């Protein structure tokens, strides 16, 4: 009834752990900044000083008023939030009754839209909403202390009797991202899209023996900095949730078995005329039907799903389920990505004909760019998963041998053939290096490229999305290899991996 005072407890902003790339770039820096808020109580002794307080807060002079006289019962409330520490002094310097500031922190992205899916951002409260800014909330945010004060029956905050809590500072994040390569991916991608009249793509870069996730663009992106545009649409990480049929891009992985089975090898004849196969109703099609008898490799190089689903009659689709199932394809990534996809690998009790052959030649089951990358990184690690790590990985996990060595060295030497000899994806080639690559045609339809390099001596997989572009050709070659080649090419630089395609030792 009326009590002359009250204690009352404040919570203290806690600094966000910073969060880098690999080597220390900085991609999200806790700044200081200024809220104020109002005693109404205390204002309301003060109306005459208003309309300058309305004017330095960019405030309605009218509306203002209204917003004071209508909370004047009320103790509590905000002025305005965020400002710059000098703007929150230049507003108390005006000394009016009832004004308080509190010091506060936001989110700064120096790199910006280069990284903007990756980190993600926080919210107007500093908490983590997108990206590694919410994967990572717990560890970035501290905890909030609290401050033990005094104020009266309508609340005029008297006297700090002392601080109940010391508030906890976050914990720096260093991300397996290198912002070098993202910058080059970001701006290749980039680059690539408008030259083709692309809407959108995605661009995944992977160290084979680390599992880290050394780049990871989208396009369209936002500047994490100026979110006034609320663009809904262009704030999709792409490469984690948009699922697609990977098509001729698994073929690899069907070769695996049949490498595995003991029943095939690399100079074994197909003979995939007419381009055709027909299973009960269900016609398998390939997209180019100039061929009769074509090699292992030949297979790959023509995208024959005829000739794949041949291949997986006589092994079974279940020796094709396991290896896709072990190299990550439509399987949980354990990245607790926010809005992250999995996919669907199907399985079965009986599979039938027409999903074995599906299952053989990418349709049927979908997989996110994430993962495809992850799979060619097993197959390019000879043989070896890893984890997959948004973050940087100081001691390599043991990985899960899925592919003997034996396979994934001829697997790769034949994709290699894919990316050189006659016929091939040759605009996928890395200059000074060999380099090895599948192309498809995703249907989310985009162009595919996946691959790796060093050829040889493989130290980084790639996946190339570039959704619907807009041109008379408009396969899975032509727009994505170009891409691969040049992004590849800076990145292994970047690492100074050596070459591996000199006049030869």
């Amino acid at each position: 009834q009326d009590p002359a005072r009250s204690v009352r407890h404040i919570a203290i902003p806690a600094h966000r752990g910073l969060i880098t790339d690999r080597n220390g770039e900085p991609l999200a820096v806790s700044t200081p900044v200024t809220t104020l808020w109002a005693n109404p109580k205390e204002l309301m002794t003060a109306k005459e000083r208003w309309p300058q307080l309305a004017a330095a807060l960019g405030q309605d002079t009218k509306l203002f008023a209204d917003r004071i006289e209508q909370n004047a019962e009320r103790e509590f409330i905000y002025l305005v939030r965020g400002l710059t520490p000098e703007q929150g002094e230049g507003v108390i310097a005006l000394k009016v009754p009832g004004v308080y500031s509190i010091e506060e922190f936001r989110r700064f992205y120096p790199a910006g839209e280069v990284v903007a899916h990756a980190v993600g951002f926080t919210d107007v409260d500093d908490r983590g909403r997108e990206g590694i800014e919410l994967a990572f909330d717990e560890w970035l945010a501290g905890v909030p202390g609290k401050r033990q004060v005094l104020k009266d029956r309508r609340g005029r905050v008297i006297k700090d009797v002392q601080v109940t809590k010391n508030a906890k500072p976050g914990k720096t994040l260093a991300l397996s991202i290198d912002l070098r390569l993202q910058y080059l991916a970001h701006r290749e991608l980039r680059n690539a899209l408008l030259e083709n009249g692309a809407k959108a793509g995605s661009l995944v870069i992977m160290d084979v023996k680390t599992g880290e996730i050394l780049a990871m663009t989208n396009q369209p992106t936002y500047n994490p900095n100026n979110r006034r545009n609320l663009q809904p649409a262009a704030m999709r990480n792409r490469a984690m949730i948009d699922v697609f049929e990977p098509g001729s891009t698994v073929k690899p992985f069907s070769m695996s078995a049949a490498l595995a089975s003991g029943r095939w090898k690399p100079s074994d004849i197909v003979d995939v005329y007419p381009g055709t196969l027909q299973i009960g109703r269900y016609t398998i099609r390939d997209v180019s039907r100039n061929s009769r008898q074509l090699d292992l490799t030949g297979i790959l190089i023509k995208s024959s799903n005829v000739g794949i689903s041949k291949i997986a009659f006589d092994i079974g689709a279940e020796s094709i389920y396991s290896v896709m199932q072990q190299v990550g394809l439509g399987q949980d990534t354990g990245l607790g990505f926010p809005g992250e996809r999995v996919g669907n690998l199907p399985n079965h009790r009986k599979w039938p004909k027409a999903e074995t052959a599906t299952l053989a030649y990418g349709y049927g089951l979908s997989v996110t760019a994430i993962q495809l990358a992850h799979a060619y990184a097993a197959l390019a690690n000879d043989g070896k998963s890893v984890p997959l790590s948004m973050t940087r990985v100081d001691r390599v996990p043991d990985g899960v041998q899925v592919i003997s060595p034996e396979v994934a060295s001829t697997v790769q030497g034949m994709l290699q053939q894919v990316v050189e000899a006659q016929g091939g994806v040759f605009r996928a080639q890395v200059p000074g290096y060999h380099a090895a690559g599948k192309s498809g045609t995703a249907r989310k339809y985009c162009s595919l490229f996946a691959g790796f390099a060093p050829a040889t001596d493989p130290r980084i997989a790639m996946v190339v999305v570039i959704d619907e572009p807009s041109k008379a050709g408009y396969f899975g070659g032509l727009v994505s290899a170009p891409v691969f080649s040049k992004v590849m090419a800076g990145a292994l630089r970047l690492m100074n991996v050596p070459p591996d395609n000199l006049p030869t030792a």
